[PDB]
């Protein structure tokens, strides 16, 4: 069915795992240890030399956001029509931009750059608060009336930022309630409480 | 429509979508934002992520360069023939964006001290696109499938700006080299790429390239 090939971290696979779990899908995790990675054969076979790698039947994919968009397209989590699909992309690309900055903080400048990052964070979260504000009072999903792949990515994004800077959502009522509502979904709640999520580090260097 | 492109007077993250629009017979308005106007702050505060490009398609306002490309990709028939092709198109675009991200960081934050090592690492960054071409009809067509996609325009722009940064960087990659020559020769795109329009804008906003 579906196969996720990645290191034993949440990282760039947390959102697509949340998606698969919440949509009732089954998948196989193939965990790559770092000692297997430094051997070099798997990395050499990876299109961009990186993980994650994903299998959907006989279709092999790389890029975390390609995986999300593919699941969105094939499972119907991409909006109701081309205009909503564009808005879904606009949210996901915004999520990706902040994740990229988060990853840079974690791996290359945590100690010295955290203060600084945290101070900039409210300005980085407000666009998502604004998007919720413009969609049914923030009472449903980031775009439209149904969940999309961007909701799962946004949710992961918010969760890891709550760990980095607890209380960071206190200034954003719609985002705070949105985290609460999505996290309470029955399948996602079960997954987020499970050892396969809880006992993985967010990032590869233990920093969070 | 015409569409509207709101951007600084730079090629930057609008080069690919403009090439797409020009090659696909579309009409659009360029609303150029000067430094003076941007720094006044009204427009910026009105942008969803505080940044440009902003794109108008009728009543639909979009931000994010890659959202604009995907929107034009799906509405103009440049996203592959089926769901499989669409996923491969995304995989290419995401790889383009990753390397564009590294290019922009070099240009704006570390150009003088970092350009040397960036060009040294560049063959490793181009090889995946050569590999993708080798697996699609011997590199003789497009990056995905046998019709042009929005990822072709983004990859072409990425390759072109890298040829400015490091001339001859594609000489070691015969399929990418032929691909660039082939796409650049598509007559409407060729006319656009030789136009004032394109030629008279700097690649980046800080004068480095
Ligand atoms: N843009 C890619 C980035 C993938 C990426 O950064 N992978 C890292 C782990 S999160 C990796 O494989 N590092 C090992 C290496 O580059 O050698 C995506 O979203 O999947
Ligand atoms: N991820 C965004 C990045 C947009 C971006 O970086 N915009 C820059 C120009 S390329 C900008 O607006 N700088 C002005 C500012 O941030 O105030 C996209 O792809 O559109």
């Amino acid at each position: 069915p579906y196969t996720v090939v990645y290191f034993p971290v949440r990282g760039r696979c947390a959102a697509l795992r949340m998606l698969l779990a919440d949509q009732g899908q089954s998948w196989k995790e193939e965990v790559v240890t770092v000692e297997t990675w430094q051997e070099g054969s798997l990395k050499a076979s990876c299109l961009y030399g990186q993980l994650p790698k994903f299998q959907d039947g006989d279709l092999t994919l790389y890029q975390s956001n390609t995986i999300l968009r593919h699941l969105g397209r094939t499972l119907g989590l991409y909006g109701k029509d081309q205009q909503e699909a564009a808005l879904v992309d606009m949210v996901n690309d915004g999520v990706e931009d902040l994740r990229c900055k988060y990853i840079s903080l974690i791996y290359t400048n945590y100690e010295a750059g955290k203060d600084d990052y945290v101070k900039a964070l409210p300005g980085q979260l407000k666009p998502f608060e604004t998007l919720l504000s413009q969609n049914q009072g923030g009472k449903t999903f980031i775009v439209g009336d149904q969940i999309s792949f961007a909701d799962y990515n946004l949710l992961d994004l918010l969760l890891i930022h709550e760990v980095l800077a607890p209380g960071c959502l206190d200034a954003f009522p719609l985002l705070s309630a949105y985290v609460g509502r999505l996290s309470a979904r029955p399948k996602l709640k079960a997954f987020l409480a499970s050892p396969e999520y809880v006992n993985l580090p967010i990032n590869g260097n233990g920093k969070q």
